[PDB]
């Protein structure tokens, strides 16, 4: 609904995963500044001053609630606001992504250990803090659910409920199971529905380019991106949207800046992406990336090479988040 929109029109389609408040989840509660970090203004403002209005933000369950028996983290409550706040003075809104895998201290959701009525407090408690902030975009409920035993959809709507309770304005961003693969969307989700009164929900997966599809970009299974993969493992999920009259989010996507096919393989993504008005978030840029390949974070005020792939393909003129529906 409320998408950030580009300055000479269309909408602010492409962005940009920001680090690093997930950075080491094995480390719990671990410490701000040393395990896991926030970003500056210094961020918002670099992204803001390459066109880039949409931001995704990944954050733990853990670190915003130690345990189930206690309340919300205070500190890492204010941390997020902070976020939001550094994001909207720039022009930018924000999906806060619970970067969690389907699990709660490596428990399922939906298991006896972690009841669906646990998952749906912390969103409808995070769902009063930040209720009505400009730089909210929305809640990606879950990052990539996966070996969930049949948990997740039981799971995502349980939190729906629970936001749509306290928030019927914020959009809201539901993953699938296979780790949100787009390429698999059809074959793992075929069926895949959440109630949404508020028809402000929208779908997301995950695409990389290499053989395994898990965007480690390990060297045996990175030496033959074809230009196109990109594109072949997008139109499954984008066709699955369509045929639903839903609406799409390729919530990561990232290239090592090393590999000149996944360049290629991120034009005609980004491209494809566009011809639907389907927007999407490059993983990553941010605090605490060091030389990490795929990181769009510049080094030195050198800008990355993935954001100088990225510029071409800013603008548009969308005025809906897609895809267009049969
Ligand atoms: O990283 C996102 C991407 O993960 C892809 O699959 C991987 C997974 O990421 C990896 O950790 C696991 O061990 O094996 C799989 C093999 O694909 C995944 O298919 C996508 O859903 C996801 O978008």
């Amino acid at each position: 609904a409320d998408w950030p929109v580009n300055d000479e029109g269309g909408l602010a389609l492409h962005g940009v995963n920001i680090s690093g408040a997930g950075f080491a989840p094995h480390i719990t509660p671990g410490k701000n500044g040393t395990h896991y970090f926030y970003p500056e203004k210094k961020h918002f403002k670099y992204y803001a001053d390459q066109g880039i209005r949409l931001i995704r933000f990944p954050f733990i369950w853990e670190r915003v609630q130690h345990s189930l028996d206690s309340g919300l983290n205070f500190d890492q409550i204010r941390l997020l606001k902070k976020t939001l706040d550094l994001a909207a003075q720039n022009g930018q809104k924000v999906i806060l992504d619970m970067h969690n895998y389907g699990r709660y201290h490596g428990e399922l959701i939906g298991s006896s250990k972690v009841p669906y009525e646990a998952y749906a407090s912390v969103w409808r408690k995070l769902a009063e803090r930040f209720k009505g902030h400009p730089g909210l975009l929305g809640y990606d409920i879950m990052n990539e659910p996966h070996s969930t035993v049949g948990l997740w959809p039981g799971a995502a709507q349980a939190a729906v409920d629970a936001i749509r309770e306290v928030d019927d304005q914020t959009l809201i961003f539901i993953e699938g199971e296979r780790w949100s693969s787009a390429y698999h969307w059809p074959l793992v989700n075929a069926n895949f529905l959440i109630n949404d009164p508020a028809d402000r929900l929208i779908y997301e997966a995950h695409l990389y380019f290499d053989d395994d599809f898990s965007g480690k970009y390990m060297a045996q299974t990175s030496r033959n991106i074809d230009p196109m993969i990109g594109v072949e493992r997008a139109r499954p999920f984008i066709e699955w949207l369509q045929k639903h009259g839903q609406k799409g989010f390729l919530g990561e996507y990232g290239i090592p800046d090393d590999l000149p096919e996944a360049a290629q393989a991120m034009d005609n993504l980004l491209a494809y992406l566009n011809d639907n008005c389907v927007p999407s978030a490059y993983w990553a840029g941010g605090p605490g990336w060091g030389t990490y390949k795929l990181a769009i974070e510049p080094r030195n005020g050198k800008d990355r090479p993935q954001m100088e792939l990225m510029r071409k393909h800013l603008a548009n003129d969308c005025t809906a988040i897609g895809p267009t529906p049969a």
